[PDB]
């Protein structure tokens, strides 16, 4: 890994619910993912998650949670995806489909997971539970795990 490119992950959660968004074009078209995007030049990491969160599900927030930072390296490429992961508890407005992404609300023991990336049925657990963590997976295409680090931790 040469370069770095940063990038923003917002879960909305109720109790007993996590709001998910089918991704309908782009990077990861065809799983279900929290929503977010790239940090331009001028903006503050939240400041960019935010933006991505109204731009793609009409929702906004008020206190916003910072939970995770897990890095990704795919065979091939020369460039870390470094994804920073929000979480909120609470939020503004309805959920409505974008010509990006379909939101719809999922319950726990429905969360589709063999429909998202492969990372995500590894750290969820953690995120339910209101912790933070840190992480890096190494994979060989979109579906393949080959390496795999993560830890719980008391700060980011
Ligand atoms: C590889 O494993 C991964 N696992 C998960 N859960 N999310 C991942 C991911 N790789 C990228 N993302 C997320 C970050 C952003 O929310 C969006 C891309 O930003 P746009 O292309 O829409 O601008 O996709
Ligand atoms: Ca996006
Ligand atoms: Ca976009
Ligand atoms: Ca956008
Ligand atoms: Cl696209």
């Amino acid at each position: 890994m040469f370069t770095s490119k940063l990038l923003t992950l917002v879960l909305v959660v109720q109790p007993g619910r996590v709001l998910l968004g089918m991704k309908k074009r782009g990077f990861g078209a065809g799983k279900w993912n929290g929503f977010g995007g790239k940090v331009q030049t001028g903006e503050t990491i939240e400041q960019a998650a935010r933006r991505e969160l109204l731009e793609e599900s009409g929702l906004t927030v008020d206190t916003l949670h910072k939970i995770g930072n897990i890095k990704f390296e795919f065979i091939g490429e020369t460039e870390l995806m470094d994804v920073h992961i929000f979480r909120a508890d609470n939020y503004e407005g309805e959920p409505a489909e974008s010509d990006e992404m379909r939101p719809q609300w999922f319950d726990i023991d429905k969360i589709p997971f063999s429909q998202m990336w492969a990372d995500d049925i590894l750290w969820f657990p953690l995120m339910l539970q209101k912790k933070r963590f840190l992480g890096y997976f190494k994979f060989q295409g979109h579906d393949v795990i080959v390496e795999h680090k993560l830890d719980e931790v008391e700060d980011l």
